[PDB]
């Protein structure tokens, strides 16, 4: 099966899925492979070809470092990467339904990893089911991460920032040139993230370059928002010159510095990269999204504010236990193996970790608002809470904020609050329903009965599946046909969402109101 795109002939492979055919494209070059001189710049375009370029398997993911602090063990590896790393790794993936489609919405996939790692080979973004099942279209595409996508030097188009935004929002153009010729859409595109992923999804809201290349956006457990998500000028400078100075590149010429940070190895960079914060954490984002001027044309909390992005309808939602994955990569007490029964004493360490820059005060206010306990007695009390600390400052909070400032202007938003925990976590019990593991049902792996999902689950990513491409479709994530709970609006005044679970799928109002108040009134200022 071959596909004439606008720079040349594509050559795909058939897929058995379900008892049926899914075509898949993977790894389309999208860009020129940004190599050499054109390390650190803006993706430039693709240069023709007349041969039939083979997109049969996925390509190279980019240059990233991996999580090596769980080797052996799948609740960790199954988001390392599972192609070679290279620069050369502007590729995107094209899951089309057999017999090919007529004029199917396209679903264009955006990979988290904090900005600084991530690929869209990983098994849980496997398209073909949402192709099969749902007859859309899915996309993913790498982009770079790490210094090598978001090193910013504003203004410089040496290395402006926002580079691995700019790889995205290429890949959407891509699919506005070229759906068509698979039997896409172009004017039916959603766009939909997890995590940085989601936080890059409402950045493309906010980017005026953005507006014409889709229509609606999902929001999985992040946005610009979150308190990782945007890195400030200042620290984009100090950054900057720290991997210089740890380079050897520090220069007076600013444009000297990017050309000796191009002779580099991509090795020597990623070394480097971890050091250019003095107090990191496990939720360190070194190099993400600027104000660049150029992809982002403000500071986006300003943007927010005041109605400055893409009228459409947007699905937002976490999950409820966002936290917790991240206790382990640092908090003293914590270990995946056992428990985690932690003291007031490990807590309040655990703070340290998590906010080393904040004073004093502000690490008791937390103490505070957490540490106020019906059963004081309760073993589990300051476990608990250090995973609701984490979670609700770094996701929940920012989410729930999104979408309240983002309905404010007449838009149907729908917000979600998932609490399956996966029959098959590979993590513990009490680390609950992890960040990142709605996924797998966003895209349909429990339909394969071949695995090891209960029947429950089952249903409820068939549900889930259905009620994402109803969004997508016709902008409202609804089941309309097994008597399924209805999906309210998310108002900013009553502040309706949907629970997603197994057992009883529910509406309730006002997700963490007491916890956002003080993440989001009170925290900024101290
Ligand atoms: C494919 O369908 C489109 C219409 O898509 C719908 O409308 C969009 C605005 C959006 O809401 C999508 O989710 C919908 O699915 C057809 O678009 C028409 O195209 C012609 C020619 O370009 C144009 O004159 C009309 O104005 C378009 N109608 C619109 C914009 O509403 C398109 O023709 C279909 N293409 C194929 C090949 O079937
Ligand atoms: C801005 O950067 C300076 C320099 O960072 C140091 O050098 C880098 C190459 C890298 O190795 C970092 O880990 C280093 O810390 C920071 O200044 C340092 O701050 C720490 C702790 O605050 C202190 O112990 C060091 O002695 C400082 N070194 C110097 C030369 O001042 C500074 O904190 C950074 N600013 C911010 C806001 O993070
Ligand atoms: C849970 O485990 C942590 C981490 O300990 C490591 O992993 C364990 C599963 C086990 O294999 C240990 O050998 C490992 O050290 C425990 O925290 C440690 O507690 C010891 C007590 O001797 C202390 O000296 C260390 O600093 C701790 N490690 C840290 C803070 O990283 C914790 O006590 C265990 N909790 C429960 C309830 O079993
Ligand atoms: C460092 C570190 C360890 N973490 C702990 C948990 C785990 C989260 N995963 C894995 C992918 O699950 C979606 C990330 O890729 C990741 C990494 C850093 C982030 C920083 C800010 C916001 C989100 C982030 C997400 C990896
Ligand atoms: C690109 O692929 C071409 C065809 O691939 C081969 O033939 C098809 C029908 C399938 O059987 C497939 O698995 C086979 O590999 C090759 O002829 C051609 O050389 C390839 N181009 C390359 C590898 O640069
Ligand atoms: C820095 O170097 C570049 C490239 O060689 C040059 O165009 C630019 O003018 C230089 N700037 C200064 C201040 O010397
Ligand atoms: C609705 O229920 C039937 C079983 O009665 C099932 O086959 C079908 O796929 C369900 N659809 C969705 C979208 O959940
Ligand atoms: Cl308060």
């Amino acid at each position: 099966i071959i596909i004439a795109t606008k720079n040349g002939k594509v050559r795909g492979m058939q897929l058995t899925v379900f008892g049926g055919t899914v075509t898949a494209f993977l790894g389309i070059p999208y860009a020129q492979p940004p190599l050499g001189r054109l390390r650190f710049k803006k993706p430039q375009s693709l240069t023709k070809w007349s041969d039939i370029w083979n997109a049969t398997k996925y390509a190279n993911s980019c240059c990233q470092n991996i999580d090596q602090s769980f080797p052996g063990f799948h609740g960790s590896e199954m988001w390392n990467p599972n192609t070679d790393l290279s620069e050369d790794c502007l590729y995107l993936n094209v899951w089309i339904p057999a017999p090919k489609p007529k004029n199917a919405t396209v679903l264009i996939w955006i990979y988290g990893g904090g900005f600084q790692t991530g690929t869209s080979s990983l098994h849980v973004y496997d398209g073909k089911f949402l192709a099969r099942v749902e007859r859309v279209i899915v996309v993913s595409m790498n982009y770079r991460v790490g210094a090598l996508g978001f090193l910013a030097l504003p203004g410089n188009p040496e290395a402006p920032g926002n580079m691995g935004l700019f790889d995205q929002q290429l890949a959407l153009q891509w699919v506005q040139k070229n759906i068509a010729a698979f039997g896409g859409n172009p004017k039916s595109v959603t766009l939909f993230g997890e995590s940085a992923g989601a936080a890059s999804v409402s950045l493309h809201l906010l980017s005026p370059g953005s507006h014409s290349l889709f229509t609606r956006a999902i929001l999985q457990s992040g946005s610009f928002n979150a308190p990782w998500a945007v890195t400030s000028l200042y620290e984009a400078r100090n950054r900057t010159l720290n991997l210089a100075k740890l380079t050897g590149c520090s220069r007076e010429n600013e444009t000297e510095i990017i050309k000796c940070l191009r002779n580099k190895d991509p090795q020597e960079i990623l070394l480097n990269e971890a050091f250019v914060v003095p107090y990191g954490t496990p939720l360190s984002v070194n190099f993400g999204p600027t104000v660049d001027g150029d992809f982002l044309t403000d500071m986006p909390d300003i943007l927010l504010e005041l109605g400055q992005f893409k009228k459409t309808q947007i699905l937002v939602g976490v999950n409820k236990d966002e936290g917790t994955a991240f206790l382990v990569y640092g908090a003293p007490g914590f270990s995946k193996d056992n428990n985690s029964i932690i003291t007031r004493k490990e807590f309040q360490e655990g703070l340290k970790i998590f906010f080393p820059g904040v004073s004093e005060f502000g690490k008791e206010s937390i103490l505070f608002h957490y540490t106020d306990w019906v059963d004081d007695q309760r073993p589990e009390n300051y476990r608990e809470a250090l995973g609701d600390v984490v979670g609700d400052y770094n996701f929940i909070c920012p989410a729930l904020e999104f979408t309240k400032k983002f309905s404010e202007w007449g838009n149907n938003a729908f917000f979600y609050y998932f609490e399956h925990r996966s029959s098959k976590l590979p993590w513990p019990e009490w680390m609950g329903v992890m960040h990142g593991y709605e996924i797998e049902f966003v895209f349909g792996l429990p339909l394969e009965r071949r695995d090891q999902y209960t029947k429950a689950e089952e249903i409820l990513s068939r549900s889930i599946v259905k009620r994402w491409a109803n969004f997508a479709k016709y902008g409202n994530p609804q089941e309309t046909q097994n008597q399924s709970t209805s999906w309210p609006v998310f108002k900013s005044t009553e502040q309706k969402y949907l629970t997603l679970n197994t057992e009883s799928t529910r509406i309730m109002t006002k997700l963490r109101a007491q916890q956002c108040r003080f993440w989001t009134s009170f925290f900024p200022k101290v």
